[PDB]
DNA sequence: CGCTAGTCGACAT
DNA sequence: TCGACTAGCG
């Protein structure tokens, strides 16, 4: 969700991770490994061998681990088939600026072509299992999501597992977090949103129940699908405020109606919405302690499972177990590890 | 004002 | 993995 954090900044406060001293709290590591990439961007990109971010990440991990924190990393899995649009164009992205930073590598132009370096950053699964060795060396404990890393740290703080987490997206709220820590520098200095401070959001009204913040921030534009022409957070939370009626369908149906513009809503957008929401709200995650796959949230009696192949498909519990433990790679699907939490 | 969408940024000498 | 910033539209 472009510009959530700046949406909903009277819902956040200042903090330190003192604050969790004895807890457990959740990380989205991807985040760490962007930020650690950057440092080594040319020899990432040139194919030269490189395990700064390893470091990097180790730092934060340490960081916590002083402060008595129980850290747990989590780690993105399979690319997402609701997501497949974003992923894709990202990945063109990265493809160009490789390519004209080679060219200005040709040119001789170092600063341009390290500007298009840092740009064509790929995080692998090979660099986050680096990243897993080095923590499970210090005995922190490390999982792969079967898919987005958002649901699965949705989940953890859901269920109880983890009390807050360490991430840079906001719009994990939109999973239905109830604590995240953002901007959390080298030192431990960070800022936290709670859940039920939402209400703090004078300019967010009466949406700030779960269904309504999940359905403004589908309206505004995520990565499962992008907004109408002409709709942000501001709109659509506008929408959600002056509509009455509970069926969303409905609401958006006569989204122009609500805003006072002629807008004009395709009937596959309808379906796009109702992708989205169920994508949010019962994308496969991994239980821990039962090791199994389930939704992030359990089935309602108004959705078919079996249409909900977008949201992730499901897979054998072993299988789904060793991709969770890191020992699968994620594309090769072959074994590159043989972890025991076990033994 | 508020949406767009491009730009620029994240590291660290 | 993502947000901050902004010129420009309505
Ligand atoms: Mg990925
Ligand atoms: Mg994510
Ligand atoms: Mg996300
Ligand atoms: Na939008």
């Amino acid at each position: 969700i472009q510009g959530l954090l700046q949406f909903i900044k009277e819902a956040s406060e200042p903090i330190h991770v003192r604050k969790y001293k004895g807890q457990v709290v959740a990380v989205d590591t991807y985040c760490w490994l962007h930020k650690g990439a950057i440092a080594c961007a040319e020899k990432l990109a040139k194919g030269e061998p490189t395990d700064r971010y390893v470091g990097f990440c180790m730092k934060f991990v340490n960081m916590l681990l002083s402060h008595g924190i129980k850290p747990i990393l989590v780690f993105d899995g399979c690319t997402l088939p609701s997501k497949k649009e974003v992923e894709r164009s990202r990945r063109e992205r990265r493809q160009a600026n490789l390519l004209k930073g080679k060219q200005l590598l040709r040119e001789g132009k170092v600063s341009e072509a390290r500007e298009c370096f840092t740009r064509s950053i790929n995080i692998t699964h090979a660099m986050a299992h680096k990243v897993i060795k080095a923590a499970r060396s210090q005995g922190v404990d490390c999982l792969v999501a079967p898919y987005e890393a958002d649901a699965q740290l949705a989940y953890l703080n859901k269920a109880g597992i983890v009390q807050a987490i360490i991430t840079e997206d906001s719009a994990l709220l939109a999973f239905g977090c109830k604590k995240v820590i953002l901007k959390m520098d080298q030192f431990g200095n960070g800022l936290e949103i709670d859940q039920a401070r939402l209400g703090m959001c004078r300019q967010l009204g009466d949406v700030f129940t779960e269904e309504k913040f999940r359905y403004m921030c589908i309206l505004s534009g995520c990565d499962y699908l992008s907004s109408l022409r002409g709709i942000g957070l501001a709109k659509a939370c506008k929408v959600l405020r002056l509509a009455n009626n509970p069926d969303i369908v409905k609401v958006i149906k006569k989204i122009g109606h609500y805003l006072k513009m002629n807008i004009t809503v395709p009937e596959d957008y309808i379906n796009g919405f109702i992708r989205a929401n169920n994508t949010f709200l019962y994308q496969l995650v991994f239980d821990p302690i039962k090791r199994k796959l389930i939704p992030l949230n359990a089935y309602e009696d108004d959705v078919d499972p079996e249409t909900l192949s977008y949201a992730g498909q499901y897979v054998d519990d072993s299988i789904a177990l060793q991709i969770a433990l890191g020992n699968k790679d994620i594309n090769t699907f072959e074994q590159i590890d043989d972890y025991n939490p076990d033994t």
